[PDB]
């Protein structure tokens, strides 16, 4: 990829920068606008954490996430997006998205997490943040900064703690059934439209009680999810799917669903919902 002409800027975070770029190879103005991601502090640290990252997503082929494109300090050039993230996007088109066009985001992020554990892959930022809308009717797993592949000798032992499960708080630990976790709150999310003040993080701090900072916060939230304290069900949310969210949410890793069973499960309750 030939060093493309610094749009406008399209995410923005501490280590990393996502950028809109022009190729124009034959210099007609009429290349293909691409996604470029640079880190902010090209360190020596980052640059080999950042240069794996470019290696998980060009290993990743699916319909649900982002397409690699290549690279060119070195930046990551990907598939453009014109819809942005979900989050803004859900925020922009609430009126105009009920529960079926909802499941099928969520059915989809589902698939694009089943196809991502077949390569013993981890996400570890399962957020909605990190979900980009290419259209109206498809969106995309658009971030894999955190991605860890998991070891060849069953988890990876390493921040979002709202989105976090409790035995990544207390032993670090993170696995597809930390994934799992985290799924059920992207469903939270998408099923409170992206109100940020029925937000995870403003819902949890309510319930801890907010005189309450720094790491302390992160001791409450580990007791308060030992003591069987969820986020609590959405208004309009449907009771079979706030069961999703509890099922995502158990304490007992063993016993959570897997990514293929969720699947499933959307499809067949968005189906259901549908024809009556
Ligand atoms: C770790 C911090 S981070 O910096 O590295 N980081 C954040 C991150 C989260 C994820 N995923 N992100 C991805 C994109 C993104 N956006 C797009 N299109 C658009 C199109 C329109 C708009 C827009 O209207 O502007 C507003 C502010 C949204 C209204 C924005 C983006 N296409 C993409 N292709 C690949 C990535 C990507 C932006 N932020 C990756």
């Amino acid at each position: 990829f030939e060093e493309l002409k610094f749009l406008q800027q399209l995410g923005k975070g501490n280590f990393g920068s996502v950028e809109m770029c022009r190729y124009d190879p034959l210099q007609d103005n009429t290349g293909e606008v691409v996604a470029v991601k640079k880190l902010q502090h090209s360190t020596e640290e980052h640059l080999r954490d950042f240069e794996r990252e470019i290696e998980i997503l060009k290993s990743l082929q699916h319909d649900n996430i982002v397409k690699y494109k290549g690279v060119c300090n070195l930046k990551l050039i990907m598939e453009y997006l014109p819809y942005g993230s979900l989050r803004d996007y859900l925020q922009k088109h609430k009126e105009r998205i009920d529960h079926i066009k909802l499941l099928q985001y969520t059915s989809q992020i589902c698939k694009g997490m089943e196809y991502l554990g077949t390569k013993r892959y981890i996400h570890r930022d399962l957020a909605t943040r990190n979900i980009l809308v290419e259209n109206e009717n498809r969106v995309k797993i658009g971030d894999f900064g955190l991605t860890k592949v998991l070891p060849q000798d069953e988890y990876y032992k390493v921040s979002p703690i709202f989105w976090y499960a409790p035995e990544s708080l207390t032993e670090s630990k993170f696995s597809v059934a930390s994934d799992v976790w985290s799924f059920g709150v992207v469903l939270y999310e998408l099923f409170t439209y992206i109100e940020k003040s029925k937000s995870p993080p403003a819902e949890f701090m309510r319930m801890i009680g907010n005189d309450k900072q720094g790491q302390m916060i992160v001791f409450h939230l580990i007791e308060l999810l030992k003591n069987n304290g969820r986020l609590p069900r959405p208004d309009g949310c449907p009771d079979e799917i706030y069961m999703i969210m509890t099922e995502c949410w158990n304490n007992n890793v063993n016993q959570r669903p897997s990514f293929r069973d969720l699947a499933l499960r959307v499809d067949q309750i968005r189906d259901n919902m549908a024809g009556g």
